[PDB]
């Protein structure tokens, strides 16, 4: 992750709750909001 990941949520306004997190143990990586985007 960075430390623009926190603001690249606020940034383009998306409700993570509809991304999977399939990160390590059901955690929200990079790699899934992006195919979003």
């Amino acid at each position: 992750l960075s430390p623009a990941i926190r603001r690249l949520l606020a940034e383009h306004n998306l409700d993570a709750s509809a991304i999977k997190g399939t990160g390590v143990g059901g955690r929200l990586t990079r790699e899934d909001v992006e195919k979003h985007l």
